[PDB]
């Protein structure tokens, strides 16, 4: 009956768990069973580590019903630490009959070390328009971020980003931000 | 008998004032003219355009003689507006018998918009160890400097620097730090 998937594809669960099986988060429109006492669920979920800078969820309407997603809130809750999730796709639009990747970012600034908390409210309607799945009401996750530190550092007021490459000002480029 | 040199080049000298014509400042080892009083040599100097990053200055050690500088200060006093200035050569070093270009940037943070006041302290010795030319006591210099405006802007908590190119954080990539 139900043709909504949502899952998160068993190499990017073998990074982020260390266990390479597809971890199923909607199947046949239907949230997962470990789902529904949800705080019980979020105490399992450990603070997204620090070599993580995005992750990958896969998402699919497999039948001939549309449906459409909306994300309400991409927000984070420490704007000194991480800036706000964002996602590689339209905040409204069609959830794609062909299974599609969606990267979710967790953009360290990379001023402070510590864990942010963050909100991600994506909710999917019919085409009645009445919402039937959504983030679980107050859901918060957590990123933790570390200081960057660039190899010999960043030179004429730059300054070095979590990827470890030096963010240059104006007419400055190169490792250092040296070269003219 | 003096053979220090120290001249802004005819190139520069038309993009900085208009007139392409060398700025002599040092000839054979003596100041030039307009130094002398130099309170009122810095009124008729303009703070440095926004268009205008760096300024190359040519100097030679043109005889037998050796001679050794040493930039004593490079300080901006206006830390918020642009960091210290730079040199592209070490800060004590021999002046080159063949004649070079030594590069002063003014790296403009991209912050605020505003004028930043700067010093520049260089002084220049015989192989007796005595200083013989140096930047005049208590000499101050300006640049203009802009707000950094990317076209399209800068996400993931990205932040645009003066050469309209994006300071993109960790994993993050691309003219507008969306890639992974
Ligand atoms: C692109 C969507 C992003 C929607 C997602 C929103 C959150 C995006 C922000 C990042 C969230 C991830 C942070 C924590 C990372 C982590 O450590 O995940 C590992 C956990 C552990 O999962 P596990 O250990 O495998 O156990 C569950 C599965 N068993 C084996 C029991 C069957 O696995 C998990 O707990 C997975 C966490 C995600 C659960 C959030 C529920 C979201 C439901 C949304 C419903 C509306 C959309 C429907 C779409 C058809
Ligand atoms: C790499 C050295 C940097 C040493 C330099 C230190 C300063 C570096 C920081 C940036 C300074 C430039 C900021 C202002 C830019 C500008 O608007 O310059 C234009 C002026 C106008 O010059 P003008 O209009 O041509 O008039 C003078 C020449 N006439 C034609 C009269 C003969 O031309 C100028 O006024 C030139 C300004 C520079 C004068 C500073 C004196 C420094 C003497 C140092 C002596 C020690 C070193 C001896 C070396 C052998
Ligand atoms: C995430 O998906 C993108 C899309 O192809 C892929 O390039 C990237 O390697 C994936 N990352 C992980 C950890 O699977
Ligand atoms: C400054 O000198 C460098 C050294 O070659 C040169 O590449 C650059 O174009 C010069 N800039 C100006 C304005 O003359
Ligand atoms: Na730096
Ligand atoms: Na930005």
């Amino acid at each position: 009956t139900g043709s909504l998937y949502l899952w998160i594809d068993a190499h990017q669960a073998r990074v982020l768990i260390g266990f390479e099986e597809d971890i199923l988060i909607v199947s046949e429109g239907k949230m997962a069973p470990f789902t529904h006492d949800f705080r019980k669920a979020q105490q399992r979920m450990p603070a997204i580590p620090v070599n993580i800078h995005s992750m990958n969820f896969t998402w699919q309407a497999a039948g001939q019903a549309e449906y459409f997603y909306e994300f309400l809130s991409l927000r984070s809750l420490d704007k000194g630490i991480m800036a706000d999730p964002t996602v590689n796709v339209p905040l409204l639009g069609t959830v794609p009959h062909k299974a599609s990747v969606v990267q979710v970012g967790f953009p360290c600034l990379g001023k402070q070390d510590g864990v942010a908390a963050f909100e991600v409210d994506v909710i999917v309607m019919n085409s009645e328009g009445n919402t039937i799945l959504k983030t679980p009401q107050n859901a918060i996750f957590f990123k933790t971020c570390q200081q960057a530190e660039c190899p010999g550092g960043c030179r004429n007021g730059g300054f070095c980003n979590e990827r470890r490459i030096c963010e240059c000002p104006d007419g400055f480029h190169g490792p250092h931000c040296e070269g003219t």
